[PDB]
C-alpha cells in the first residue's frame, strides 16, 4: 500500500536479467560513441519534464548498476512531479553513462506515464464518491509487463488477480469453444479443488445473466454503455449478494464518472496501459570535475 | 514498398526467439483454462475497431505457428481500417487459439497503433506541402524495439554515428568531438553558433531539439549558404497537431517522439464463431 | 477428473523449451555411440517393471518428437500399470531412438512414480472416509516443477491455492520479521486490498488462534503430532468456521488415517515429492535388419 | 576422494547460471511476501532434522550470494548429521532470506538424500569386507545431473569411465541395433585409431562370454540374480582377466551383500537416485532489524 | 584513430555474456583438474611466441575477471609483438587460473593473428603508393563476429549490400538498387556486387554509393574503375576477391578506393602464445 | 572411419541450437536486402572452387533446414574436391536462400579447410613412412568447437583423443601448482579407481624423464626443435615402458616431417585448426521459375 516500500516486490535475480536483455538488444556491436566519450569519471543530471507520478526507480537503478554506474535520488518512488524538477543525479565512466541512458529514460518515461494515468483515474474515481476500486487489464506490452504491472500498483491501480492473483477467466471465447456458460463454469471448477471464484467475461444483458445463475462470483460487464450498464449491475445484486461486478470496455479518464455506478465493484480501464503518454525525462550531463 | 510486401524484412529465427520469449512469459505455469474449452478445431474472426493503419502480421503469424494455429488475412499489411472491418481467420485447436490471443492482440494493437501514428505524420506533412522524410526517434519501449521499428516503416515513416548534446559536453567542445566520432553524424545543438560549429572537419548532419517554430529557419536558412552538403533534422515538442509549423523550405527530416511514446494502440479483438 | 484431458494443461511452448534442455544436457559433444547402431529404421517397446500409476506421456512424447521419433501408446495417461506390462512403442531410426532413450525414461519414470505415491495417497485416505483432499507440497527439485506438479495431478493430488497466485503465505519466518502474527497478517492483507487469502503457517495451537483472529483465512498446522492436531482443528472450526485448516509435516502413507479428521480440510504430503521412488521402466529394440 | 576440495569440481559459471535460472523458474513475478518481512538485516539457523550426509554447501552458498546473503557453515562438507543438529547460518536482508529459502532447501535435501544413500551402501559393502566399490547409475533427474552426481561423489560413490577419460557404453539396444555383440564391439573401436575402453551390457552369462571373447573392456551384468552373477564373474576373471566386471539392476541396500564377491569390480546401484529420500532441514529467522 | 581507447568499443554487458556461454562451452561436467592443481592463490606469465600485432585484450580481461582473476598487462593493445616477450601477468586460485586458460588463449590467439594480418596487409598496401582502405569482410568464423570485427580494428582495417544474387532474384542490376532505397527512405546507403562494367555503370546510373567489382584479374580490373569513376564521379568503387598479402600491389590503383580481403579472417594464422604458472606460494 | 557416415556422430538438438544461435548474430536487425530479391521459388548452386576435402554437410543443411530450404548432395560427405566442382544445390525462397548464405559458406568453407588440411597432414605421414597417428588439438574458436572437431575426424586426424582414449592430460601447469610432478600423476590417479592413462607435458629432458619416473603413459615433448626431439624420444626408452612419446609445437604442414622419427607415436598440430585456410566456396543463384 505504501508507495515507498514497493520497491521490495520486485525479484532480484529476473528483473537483473531483464535489465540485461535490454541493454543488449540496444547496442548489439561496437559502440564508437565510446570513442568520443572517454572513460573519465561524470555526473548527469535527470531532468522530469512532464506533471504526473515517478515511478520506475528500480528499474533505472538496475539498468546503472549494471554498467558499475550509481543513482543518487531527491524524489521518492510515487513523488507528484512537477515540471522542470532535478529527481537524481547519475555518477560513472562517461562512455557507460552514455550506453545505459536510453534504456533507463525510456523505462523510466513508460513506468511514469502508467502510473501517472492511474492516478489521474483514480482521483476521478473518488471524485464521484465511488467506493470500489479501479484496476488495469492483462492488455500489456509483450516483454514488458513487469515494469506495465509495477507502474499500475505505483499510480494505485490494482493488478486484476490475472497475475496478482489467479481467478481462471472464462472470456466469451471459452463460453463459445464450451458450448455456453453453464458447460464452462462447471468445467471450471472441475480443475481448481476448492472454494474457487470464477469470472465471466459477458458483452450483453442475457450473458450476464446465465452466468450468475451459473454461480459465477465475478460477472465482467464488457463494452457495456453506461445507459444499459446500471441497469444490468443492479439485477445482478438482487441475483445473488456474492456476485461482484466488473465493468471494462470503452472507459476513459473523462467519461469514468458515468461507469462509476452503485452497483459495480471494479472498473479495468485498457487506456492505463494502452492510451498512456510517456512522462518526458532527459539526462542532460553537467559537470565531468 | 509494396503496402503488403515488407513482411519479408524480419529474419525468421529471430522472429521465433522473439515471440517464444513473449509466450513463456504469459503462461509459465500450467493451463487450466485449456481444460475449460478443450481441444477442438476452432475459428476466430480478427475484428478490427480502431480507425488507423494495420500494422503487425508477421509477429501475428508467428505467434499462432508457434501454437500450430494457421492465419487467413483478408486485408494486405498495411492497408486503412475502417471501424469493425473483418481483418482475418484464426484456425487451429481451441485451447491454443485462446493461448496466443493476447499476446497476438497486444502485438498487433501497439504495431498498428505506431504505424497509424507515423501515417498520419507524413500524411499532414504531404499534405501540408512539404519535401522531405518524417521519422521515429530511439524513444521505443526496452525489448520491443524490432515491433515498433517494422510498425513505423509500414506506416511510411523515416548509417553512422549520431552524436548528442552529451558527447560534446563529454569530449569538450564541439569542435573536438566531430572530430573525435570521425577518428575511426547528426550533432545536437540548442544555440545557433552551435549547428554552424556543428559542420567542421567533415560532419555530415544536424539536429536541432527543442526550437520554437519561428526561431529554426533562420537557423536552417544559413546552412545551405554554409555548406549545402548537410541536411538538417528538427526534433523535440513536433506533435500531430503543431506539424506543419515545424515543416520548412531547409528542413530536409523530422524526427518526433509521440509516434512511440504517445502512439494509442488499436482496438481489435478475436472472436470464436463455430466449434466443433 | 478426466487423465488425457491433463495434457492439455502443459503451456506448448515451455514445454518444448524444457524438453530441449534436457536432450542438450545429455548430449553436447559427438555421439560415438551412434556409430555402434548404425539410422536404419527401428521400433522399440516401452516395458513397465513396476507397479502403480502411468504418468507424464506427454514429456516422453515431446523428447522423441524433437528427436524425429514416433510413439503409440497402448495404455492411456493415468493408467494403473500391472508388472511386465507393453506400454508403448517408438518408432524411428536407431540412433535417434537411442539417443532419446535415458532422458525419455528417467523422465518417465520420475513422473509415473510421484504419481503412483499420490493415487496411493488420495485412496488412502479416500479408505479411511476422508472427505478432505491429499495435495502435494512446494518440496519440488528445481527445474523438474512443471514435470513434478503434472505427476501430483495424474495421481489425483490437488493444486494449492498458491501457483494460482491468489495467496500470500506467511510462513514462520515473516511472522518472527514482521514482530508477530498479528501485525504479519496485516501487512499481508495491505499487499492489496482486494485478493484477501493469507495462509499462515503455525506450530502450536496458540499461534494458530492469533492467526485465525488476526483475519487469516487458512492456517496451516505445521508438524503437529495426530493428538495435538485433532484437538487444534477442533477448536478452530469451533471458533473460526470460515478459516480452513491445513495439516503438512510429518506424514506418510503409512499415518495418513491418523492424520484424517472431520476439520482437516487439506493434508499435504512432503513425502510426494521428496520421498516417492521412481518407477521401474525399460525401452528394448526388436527388429534391425 | 577426500570430500572439502570436492568442492572444486563445480565449474563456476556453469554453477552460477544454474542457480540463476532455478531462481529464475521459482519467482517469475511479484514478491507479496516480501512486504510482510521487510528487507531489515535477518538471521536464520539451518538445522538438519534428518539421519545421513549433508552434500550442497556450494549451491546452497551460490543461491544466496546471488542474493547478495552470506552463509556461515558449522559442519563441513560431508559430515555425519545427527539429528536436530544447527548446520549453518544464513545473514541477510529478510526479504532476500525467505526468497532463497525453498529453493536452497530443496537443492540441499536432495544432494544430501543422495550422499546419505551412497553413504549407506559404501559403507554395508565395507562392513562385508568387499574391495569392490559402490557407484551411481546415469539415473538422474533431467537437468539436475550436476547436483545428483555431486551428492554421489560426496557420499563416497566412484566415478565411471564417462566421467574420466573415455567410454563407448553398448547396451543391449547397441548389440540389438549392430545385429550381435562381435559386430557391435568392432563397430564400437571403429571409432578411433587409438585404443579405446568398450563396455557391452550382457544379460546372461552367454551374452557376458561372447562380449568378453568379442574384445569388450568392461562387462556390465545387468539384473543378474546373485546365484549368475558369482560364476559369470569368476568365469570372466579366470578366463579373461583383463575385463572389468560391473554389475547392475535390482541391487538393494538391503540385498547389496548378496551381488558384493570377489570378482565383482564395481557395484552401480539406481535406487541411489531414484529411491534416495531427501533429508528434511529447514531454515528459521532467529531475529530480525 | 585512436590507439587504447579502442578497448571501449566493446559494450560491457554482451561481452560478458558471449564470455559466459565461452566457458560453459569448455567446461559442461565436473572439473577433475581442479583435485590436481588445487585453489591456493598463483600468478601466472603470458608469453608471446610469435610475431605480430597483439589484439584482443578486452576478451582476456573479461574472461578470467569472470572467474575472479586478475590480469595486469605489460604491452598497451596494438603493441607490435616480437618473440619470448613477456606480455602480461594473471593472478587467482590455481585451478580458476586454468580453468580460463584455453579459451583466454584461444581467443587471443585468434583476435591478435587477425590483427596480425591487418597490419600486414595495411602496410603491404602502404608501400605499394596506394592510399585508399583496406577492409575486412563478413567471412567471420561462425558466432565469433564481434572477435574477429575488433581484430580487424586494432590492426588498421575498416548500409546495404545487393550481391550478384539479389541482382538475379530482382530480375535486373538496375531495379535492384531502386527497390533498395525503396523503403530504406534515403536513411541507408546502397552498394551493389558487379562483374562487368555493363553492370557497374548501371547500377551507378541508378544511384548505388558502391560498385565492388568482384573477381576481375588486375588487367581487367583498373580500365574498369577509371572508366567508372568518370562518368559518375561521386560512386566509389571496391574491388576484392582472390586477393592476396603477395599480389596486393597488382590490385592497388589510383581509382580504387576500398579492397577487401577474405584472407584476412579466413586465412589469419592465429599467433602463439602460452600461459606459464611461475614461482608459486 | 567411414567418413561418409560420421554425420551420424552430431547430436541433432545442439546442432540445431548451435545453428540458430549463428543466424541470430547474422541478422540481427531488418534485411531490407529480402525486399529486393523477394519470396518467389528459386534455387542456386553449390560451387566447389577450390581443391580438397568436403567436410561439414550436416552444419549446412542443418542451417538450410532451419530456413526452410533443401538441399541435394551430389557428392558424399569426405570426397575430395576438384575445382570447377557443383557439389550440391539448394531449393526455397530467394530471401530465405540468400539469408542462410553467408553463414553457409563460412561454415563448410572452415570446416572442409580443417579437413582438407587433416587429410593433407595424414597423408604426408603416411609418405614418410611414419606409423604414428596425426592428432589435432584443442585450440579450437570458442563456439565453434563441435565443426572444428568434426572437420577433424573427416579429414582423418584424431581430435576426440581425451573424449575417449581413457586419457588424463597433466599440464606442466598442473605440475607447477601441484608442486613436482611426482604428485600431479598421484592426484590424477587418485580420482578414479580403474586405472587410466596419464599424460605430462614437458618441455625439456629433465621433465620428461621425471614424467616418466613418475609413472606417466604418455609423455607430451612439447616445443622441442627436431634436432633435440628425437634424441631425447629414443632416450625414454631407457624407460622402455609402453610409455608412449607425442610431439607438439608449432608442428606445421611445412615442418612435419621432420618430426616424423621412429620414436614418436602421436604428432599433435594445433595449425590444422589455427592455421588452415578455408576452401573457396559460392552458391550462386541460376533460375527463377
Amino acid at each position: 500500500m505504501d508507495a515507498e516500500g514497493l520497491a521490495l516486490l520486485l525479484p532480484p535475480v529476473t528483473l537483473a536479467a531483464l535489465v540485461d536483455s535490454w541493454l543488449r538488444e540496444d547496442c548489439p556491436g561496437l559502440n564508437y560513441a565510446a570513442l568520443v566519450s572517454g572513460a573519465g569519471p561524470s555526473q548527469a543530471a535527470l531532468w522530469a519534464k512532464s506533471p504526473g507520478v515517478l515511478a520506475g526507480q528500480p528499474f533505472f537503478d538496475a539498468i546503472f548498476t549494471q554498467l558499475n554506474c550509481q543513482v543518487s535520488w531527491f524524489l521518492p518512488e510515487g513523488s507528484k512531479l512537477v515540471p522542470v524538477a532535478r529527481v537524481a543525479e547519475v555518477r560513472g565512466p562517461a562512455h557507460c553513462l552514455l550506453l545505459g541512458e536510453r534504456v533507463a529514460l525510456n523505462t523510466l518515461a513508460r513506468c511514469s506515464g502508467i502510473a501517472s494515468a492511474a492516478a489521474a483515474a483514480v482521483e476521478a474515481a473518488r471524485g464521484a464518491g465511488w467506493t470500489g476500486h479501479v484496476a488495469g487489464t492483462r492488455k500489456t506490452t509483450p516483454g514488458f509487463r513487469l515494469v506495465e504491472k509495477y507502474g499500475l500498483l505505483v499510480g494505485g491501480a490494482a493488478s486484476h488477480r490475472y497475475d496478482l492473483g489467479g481467478l481462471v477467466m472464462v472470456k466469451d471465447n471459452h463460453v463459445v469453444a464450451a458450448g455456453g456458460v453453464e458447460k464452462a463454469v462447471r468445467a471450471a471448477r472441475q480443475a481448481a479443488d476448492f472454494t474457487l471464484k470464477v469470472e465471466v467475461e459477458c458483452s450483453s444483458l442475457q450473458e450476464a445473466v446465465q452466468a450468475a445463475e451459473a454461480g459465477a462470483d465475478l460477472v465482467l460487464l464488457d463494452n457495456f454503455k453506461p445507459e444499459e450498464l446500471h441497469p444490468t449491475a443492479t439485477v445482478l445484486k438482487a441475483q445473488f449478494p456474492s456476485v461482484a461486478v466488473e465493468a471494462s470496455g470503452g472507459i476513459t479518464l473523462d467519461n469514468l464518472p458515468q461507469f462509476c455506478g452503485p452497483h459495480i465493484d471494479v472498473i479495468s480501464m485498457g487506456m492505463l496501459t494502452q492510451a498512456a503518454p510517456a512522462l518526458d525525462f532527459s539526462l542532460k550531463l553537467f559537470a565531468k570535475e
